[PDB]
DNA sequence: ATGGGACTTTTTGA
DNA sequence: TTCAAAAAGTCCCA
């Protein structure tokens, strides 16, 4: 429930807000955490704004009271007037609340500023120069039902659909950040291109100035989580400039402790820096530096189509229960079930570039089942040892869908057809024609062409080029990234591109019936299947003019 | 035990 | 009626 955040993170960011705070003008600022904790942040904080006033104790006391500005006063200064935090545990608040009043070895009953509430519900009653900290993950599957209702009806803004929690944190923070007020967290990086992101990437775009955007990438920040990590630095002043400095992990295997600070990282050959201007965002953020915006600009000007435009998506099956439904095909519980009923199977590790394996498993296509009394050994032997779960699903427990039928069993004709497939999460492009009426998951996305566009692409030619470095490089340019070498291959980005046509073609499509040939066949050369993406590469390249 | 690698289900809102 | 998105992934080992 409670979630470290690596210290040299914690005083990169608590050092971003306050390094340039002129104490003097204002010796009042207000920083806040709204998931504090223990005070991972707020510690650091108070040893930051210590030193702060300390520094300059005695430009304070001439300027202003002389009798309330001595050194002896600092520490109750800051508790009453600068540190605030809020946390829903109230264990955490106790203990951050003990670190608090033990930074200075009662007096006079000091106040503290901590809160034990939920931040999204609570009346702020005024506004903050700083807010820093890692507010909490919660995706649409772990996130309470009910919960989710408020969220919806007071977050539309930036919550809908498959949206996440910290989106509405995002939400909380701009909207109780002081104007002139600079604000800066850590937080999951896949609200920078997914489709769920849309609504919130355009209220921060809208509201603030985004300063900074370190992206780690799939880099592992916090250790024992998978989560992929990014920090935010924005701010409501008035300024002309609008330009956004983005440091981007090159190698995702670095520690993070490779020096005493996070500047030194970013500043090193590990990261490289570009700028981005908030004026140019459109709904999608394409953050790449110089070479890759051109090379981008230059293949979405040259394409003339979009997958989309020629193209049939669809996702695989959802058994909902696949336990209860795929076998081993030697499983001998196989001579029970007529062969009408079974499909042949694929994960998404049978897919490789071009062709897909030879399947390994059957799927029992339990809808074409009329009743329970004709195929009643298949029920009761197969399908009914996991009754209990399937009854659990959804629709079987509104009545839509009978217990032993599958959840999303989609349109057989759809699969059984010459088609496309890919799997849904990889390290590279591998996009594969299905010859075998396969059947899949979710972890396989399929396609099929148009009717009115066959003459004009042939699968044999969209492998090609989609199997190509050009394009492996192209997709990763917007593509989401999920986690080490995995990014997300879904029809709401795979779609999207863009394909062309011209004096090329027949030539990238013999080469690539060439690759199909040599990886059909028993005795495989790996190597001239190389050589030929090399010549093929070059072709795409000499098209697109790159 | 931890950190790194292989691999990917079904719940859920719309 | 029925689509497709979602990693504080999941799980294993040396
Ligand atoms: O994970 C990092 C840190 O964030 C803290 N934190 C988590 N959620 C919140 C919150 N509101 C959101 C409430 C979400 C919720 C709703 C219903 C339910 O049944 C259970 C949870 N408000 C303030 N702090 C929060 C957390 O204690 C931890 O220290
Ligand atoms: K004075
Ligand atoms: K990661």
């Amino acid at each position: 429930g409670i979630y470290y955040t690596p210290k040299i993170i914690v005083d990169y960011i608590v050092k971003k807000t306050l390094k340039n705070h002129d104490i003097i003008k204002n010796p009042y600022p207000r920083i806040l955490d709204i998931s504090c904790g223990c005070g991972n942040f707020l510690l650091e904080v108070y040893d930051i704004l210590y030193d702060l006033f300390e520094e300059n104790i005695y430009e304070l006391k001439k300027k202003y009271d002389e009798n309330y500005w001595t050194v002896d006063n600092i520490h109750r200064h800051i508790l009453n007037y600068c540190i605030y935090g809020a946390d829903i545990d109230e264990k955490a608040i106790s203990i951050l609340k003990d670190s608090l009043t033990n930074k200075k070895v009662d007096e006079s009953d000091i106040k503290i500023n901590l809160f034990c509430c939920d931040s999204l519900k609570k009346k702020w009653r005024y506004k903050f120069d700083y807010i820093v900290g890692n507010p909490p993950y919660i995706g649409h599957k772990k996130l309470e039902k009910k919960y989710k209702k408020f969220l919806l009806e007071k977050y539309s803004e930036v919550y809908k659909d498959k949206a996440d929690l910290y989106f509405c944190f995002y939400k909380k923070i701009i909207d109780i950040l002081k104007q002139g007020g600079i604000g800066s967290v850590i937080t999951p990086r896949y609200f920078l291109e997914s489709l769920s992101g849309k609504d919130l990437r355009e209220y921060i775009k809208s509201n603030v100035n985004v300063q900074e955007i370190v992206d780690f990438l799939g880099a592992n920040i916090f250790k024992n989580i998978g989560v992929s990590s990014c920090i935010l630095t924005f701010d409501k002043k008035k300024t002309k400039e609008t330009y956004i400095d983005v440091f981007k992990i090159k190698n995702e295997d670095i520690c993070i402790n490779k020096f005493e600070t996070l500047e030194e990282l970013l500043k090193s050959s590990k990261f490289e820096h570009f700028n981005i201007n908030q004026r140019l965002l459109s709904d999608e953020w394409i953050l790449v530096n110089k070479d890759d915006e051109t090379f981008y600009n230059k293949i979405q000007e040259k394409c003339k189509y979009s997958l989309e435009d020629i193209a049939i998506s669809f996702q695989g099956i959802i058994t909902g229960c696949d336990k209860a439904f795929i076998l081993s095909k030697d499983d001998v519980k196989l001579n029970l079930v007529d062969d009408k009923f079974l499909k042949c199977w694929i994960k998404s590790k049978n897919i490789n570039k071009y062709i897909v394996d030879k399947s390994e498993y059957r799927l029992i296509y339990s809808n074409d089942i009329d009743n329970e009394n004709t195929n009643k050994r298949i029920l009761d032997e197969i399908i009914g040892l996991y009754k209990t779960k399937l009854e659990n699903r959804r629709e079987c427990k509104s009545g839509i869908r009978k217990w032993y039928e599958l959840q999303w069993g989609r349109e057989k004709l759809f699969f059984e057809r010459k088609k496309i497939m890919y799997p849904y999460k990889s390290n590279e492009n591998r996009f594969a024609i299905d010859y075998d009426n396969n059947f899949s998951s979710a972890d396989v996305y399929s396609f099929f062409i148009k009717e009115e566009y066959l003459d004009k692409f042939s699968y044999e030619y969209l492998v090609g080029i989609l199997n190509s470095s050009v394009y492996d490089k192209y997709f990763k340019i917007t593509a989401k990234k999920m986690s080490k070498n995995i990014y997300d291959y879904y029809p709401n980005k795979v779609m999207k591109i863009r394909i062309f046509r011209d004096n090329n073609y027949e030539e990238i499509e013999n080469l690539s019936k060439q690759i199909i040939s040599i990886l059909l066949n028993k005795s495989i050369d790996k190597g001239k299947v190389e050589k030929l993406q090399i010549k093929m590469d070059n072709l795409i390249m000499d098209s697109l003019g790159i």
